[PDB]
């Protein structure tokens, strides 16, 4: 039985690093590979990113026991140090769970950054929910926070 | 100066034709070429559609005098006779105006179809607005209505 649930959520986070540093963490493949992962089952060997409009990004994670969760994004708009728009789908095993349009905007906030992430999602056939996705995206932004803190301490 | 306006709108239309016929009008390249056009400046010579997940659709229109408006969609999910999910961007000349995630769902309504079109849009840098887009999408669904009426009369 077919259905779609549509939802939009917004998450705002403040980071002490300035927008250029936050943008680098999101737009540099080597950097993003180091943090954008499933902590419980990291698969950076599967991570690829072509950070350009029309470029693809792929990541994998999910339960140790499976099924494999595969994230596939396509960049739609990029403004250096300011904006990233990308569509992405999620597959759990062979099944498509959702398609979403995501926007990241970076604003100066003091000497740091106010990041605003908006996700406009289409959740397919009851396979995932807006609440669960919002929870997961919050967890990913927590990973970004930890990465920015740890990267700032580097020589 | 950079900004994004996010908005979701839903348009529902009732058509006397059953879902299979409505789906054909949306999913068959020859058929869609005959109706999905700018009436004031038709460019079906520019229309192409690869109706499959990952496939591209391109159309062009806009003012006779320019700038050229270019619609580019990518299919994200297709369920025969039931659902079409696609992302699309709009360019007026060389400038990207918006990126959207669109969902079409087809339900039986009597012997015909209840079509539900949801568009989740990201409007960039004030270059277009939710209200204008909703108006335009309504006009396109009016073109679909006329096509279905005219196609039903064919031998």
């Amino acid at each position: 039985e077919r259905s779609v649930v549509h939802s939009t959520f917004i998450i705002e986070r403040l980071y002490p690093a300035p927008p250029s540093k936050v943008f680098f963490a999101l737009g540099n493949a080597d950097a993003k590979r180091r943090w954008f992962t499933d902590p419980d089952n990291p698969m950076p060997g599967r991570f690829e990113m072509d950070f350009r409009v029309g470029g693809k990004e792929v990541n994998a994670g999910g339960p140790k026991d499976g099924p494999i969760h595969v994230y596939t994004a396509t960049y739609q708009d990029i403004v250096p140090d300011q904006r990233i728009v990308y569509s992405y789908d999620m597959l759990f095993g062979e099944t498509r769970i959702s398609v979403s349009l995501a926007t990241i905007q970076l604003f100066a906030e003091g000497e740091g950054t106010r990041l605003v992430l908006t996700e406009q999602g289409a959740f397919l056939d009851g396979h995932d929910t807006p609440s669960t996705r919002e929870h997961g995206t919050g967890v990913l932004l927590d990973l970004l926070d930890a990465f920015l803190d740890k990267t700032t301490l580097e020589h």
